[PDB]
């Protein structure tokens, strides 16, 4: 059964909400992204009408053979009647496809579903601007002010930086990067592009990687893994015994491997910072793990509330233990008397 964080109130509509079978009243089901957590539930059998982002609805179609009549994709930034209520969808900065909802209820509420998201100051001049917010429904992942990481653009800075050396030293050095899901692409085609290689991969994930809208992308992966000095593998298989596994496969072209694992935020993120990080080594094989989120930081949430001025805050994720409850609502309330509304 549904829980109550998955409902809009005085609507139709639930929110990611695919796994409790045939959720009483709901007319329309809106997918935020393309994760597992969010689409569990969704196969070729579902036949009720899904609101999603275009990338999205390609995903449906393509991998999760959802067919294309309860399929409807909606442009971001642009107002949609949807059972007669207005609609807006707005980038996430989460992974491709990823969409935070605005509802515009009957009653004159607004409420804003955040999906996940990486709260950045650019959403203070989305559609966001012009009117009040009275329900936040809210990305909590992070909600903790140990959580602390830096910019994507300075861990990809390191990653590039990382590779062009360890390859211009030795051009028999291959480059892996880990993948379990949609999302972080940057990480392994900022390498490809520094390198000059196109990214070699599984059939199964360049059809997910053909999916997303990338411009240009056909100049920039491949399956021919003998044409590539940087390879994608299963998460799971970033290790000292997948790594040498793998090295054994290519025949003989590559004496090193340098490996990515792109985690969220460690522990090691409350001492090191992006520039002093160093690899687990063994042998021929280093592996590094770099703290590129695709979540909001504690600091960059905190902005976005105090910058929304919402009347009521919904956390979506760490609802499970009172602790984690009580820890978050302290937070939501020192926010609003700091900012005074
Ligand atoms: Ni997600």
């Amino acid at each position: 059964t549904c829980p109550f964080y998955k409902k809009i109130p005085g609507t139709g509509f639930t929110v990611d909400a695919f796994q409790y079978g045939v959720v009483e009243g709901c007319t329309a089901y809106f997918l935020t992204h393309f994760h597992s957590d969010h689409y569990a539930g969704l196969s070729k059998h579902f036949t009720f009408p899904v609101y999603c982002s275009e990338i999205t609805g390609n995903l449906l179609k393509n991998k999760l053979h959802v067919q294309e009549q309860y399929i409807h994709p909606l442009p971001l930034d642009t107002e949609c009647i949807v059972n007669g209520v207005k609609v807006v969808l707005l980038d996430a900065n989460h992974c491709p496809g990823a969409v935070m909802i605005l509802f515009y209820l009957p009653n004159g509420t607004v409420i804003l579903h955040t999906g996940d998201f990486r709260a950045d100051p650019s959403m203070e001049r989305s559609l966001l601007a012009d009117q009040k917010v009275h329900m936040l429904y809210l990305d909590t992942t992070y909600c903790s002010p140990e959580y602390t990481f830096p910019s994507q653009q300075e861990v990809i800075r390191f990653a590039i930086n990382t590779a062009f050396e360890a390859v211009t030293l030795n051009p028999h050095a291959l480059v892996v990067c880990g993948t379990y899901s949609i999302g972080k692409e940057k990480v392994f085609l900022a390498i490809a592009d520094v390198l000059g290689s196109k990214v070699g991969m599984s059939q199964e994930k360049y059809k997910t990687l053909q999916c997303l809208n990338i411009p240009e992308i056909n100049s920039l992966i491949t399956t021919d893994m003998c044409s590539s000095l940087v390879h994608l593998l299963p998460m799971m298989q970033i290790n000292f015994k997948g790594l040498q596994s793998h090295l054994k496969k290519c025949g003989g072209k590559y004496n090193q491997i340098l490996a990515f694992r792109p985690t969220g935020w460690t522990h090691s993120n409350k001492f090191t910072r992006i520039a002093d990080v160093i690899p687990q080594t063994k042998g021929n094989i280093s592996i590094y793990g770099i703290p590129y989120s695709e979540h909001s930081s504690y600091l960059e949430m905190k902005r976005f509330v105090q910058w929304l001025k919402p009347q009521k805050i919904i956390p979506t994720v760490n609802v499970g233990t009172w602790k984690s409850r009580s820890t978050m609502e302290k937070y939501f309330r020192e926010w609003k008397l700091e900012a005074g509304y």
